[PDB]
C-alpha cells in the first residue's frame, strides 16, 4: 500500500479531471461513469443531485441550458487518505463562460469538497461538494473564438 | 507495467509543463527538447511546425516576437494509454499576457490535444495541437509588473 | 530510488498545495508544519522570514489583514532532482482576492521558485521565493460571492 498509495492517486486525479472535463465538452459518457449509485454532487445554490442518474440530469437540465459554453480550470488537488479505501479532497476551480442569460461572459471562483471510496479495487466519487467563492460578470468583456 | 505506468504519467507531465514554461521563460534548450524529430505543433490559426527545428522556427519567429510577455497556466491534463507506448492527452490551458501590437493586454483559454510516444525507453510529444477557445483582448486593463 | 522517486514527487505537490491552501483557507496548522526551520519565504516587494515562525508571523501581520480574501491557482509545478534529498521547482500561480485598501479586486500572477530538503526520510520547504509578474487592480469588477 505504498504503491498502492500512489496508485489510487493517479486513479482520483483523473476522477477530478473527468468531473471537469465532462461538464466543459459535454461528454455524457465520460461524466456519468465516476459516480457511485449513492454518490451526491451538491452545487451551492442549486441543490443536490444523487446517482449518475441524478448527475446526467443536472448536466442536461440545468448546467448545459444555463451557459453557451464553459471552461473549469482545476488545480490544488490536496488528498488526505481516511483508510486504504476512502479520501477526503479539496481543489479550487477556476470557471470561465457565457451564460445564455443576456449573452453574458461571467468568472466563477469555487472550491470543491470531495470524498472518494473504492469498491472491488475501483475508485469513485462518493460526494462531490461545490461552493461559489466568486461570481462575478464581467462588466465590459464579451469571451468570444478568435473568429470573431 | 503498473510501476511503469505511474512512471510514464510523471514523465509526460514534466513535457506537458516543460512545452508551456518554455514558452514563458523563453529557454530554448528547455522548449527543443521534448519533440521527436517528426512531431507536429500545430496552432489553430497560425500553422502547422514539425520537429525540434519547426518548434524553435515558430518560437523565434511568430510567437516571442509577437508578445511582450505571456505566462501560461496549464492544468486537468488527462491522459489515455493507448499502448504501453502511446498516449493521448488533453489539458485545459488559461494564458495572460501583453501583445506587441496596440500594447493590448489578452486572454486566450485554449485547448491542446496530444500524442506521446515512447521510443529507447524516452518518451517525447508526438503530436500538439492548441484550439483557441477564447480570445479576448481586455478593454481596460493592462497587466503591469508591480512596480509601475 | 525511481519508486521512492514518484514518492517524493507527491510528497512536493501536496507540500505545495499546502503552501497555497495554507494562505487562502488561512489555517496556521497547515501552514506551519512544511517548512524547514532555516527556510526562508521571500516576497519580491514585502520581505523575506525564515522558518515557521517567520512565516506564521508573515501570515498574520501582513497577507491575511491586507486581503479580505485570497483564492491562489497553483500549476505547472516542474521538479528537477539534484540529489535524491534536494529538489528544485518553479511553478506558475494565478492569484484573484480583495484588497481591504479601497476594497479592490485584483489579479496577481506570480512564478514561485522553490527549493525541497529531506531530512529523516521528511520532505519540508527549504526556501520559497515569490516573484510577482503581474499586478493588476480591476478597474470595473469587484469579485463577490453570489449573495450580493
Amino acid at each position: 500500500s505504498d504503491l498502492d498509495r500512489l496508485a489510487s492517486r493517479a486513479a482520483i486525479q483523473d476522477l477530478y479531471s473527468d468531473q471537469l472535463i465532462g461538464v466543459d465538452k459535454r461528454q455524457e459518457g465520460r461524466l456519468a461513469s465516476i459516480w457511485w449509485d449513492d454518490a451526491e454532487w451538491t452545487i451551492e445554490g442549486i441543490g443536490t443531485y444523487k446517482g449518475p442518474e441524478g448527475a446526467l440530469d443536472l448536466a442536461n437540465n440545468v448546467l448545459w441550458p444555463m451557459y453557451h459554453e464553459t471552461i473549469h480550470y482545476g488545480t490544488n488537488l490536496r488528498l488526505e487518505f481516511v483508510s486504504a479505501d476512502k479520501v477526503n479532497g479539496i481543489g479550487d476551480v477556476l470557471c470561465l463562460g457565457n451564460l445564455v442569460e443576456g449573452n453574458q461572459s461571467i468568472l466563477i471562483a469555487a472550491v470543491y469538497t470531495n470524498e472518494y471510496e473504492r469498491r472491488d479495487g475501483v475508485w469513485k466519487f462518493s460526494k462531490l461538494n461545490g461552493c461559489m467563492n466568486y461570481f462575478t460578470p464581467l462588466a465590459g468583456i464579451h469571451f468570444a473564438p478568435p473568429g470573431i
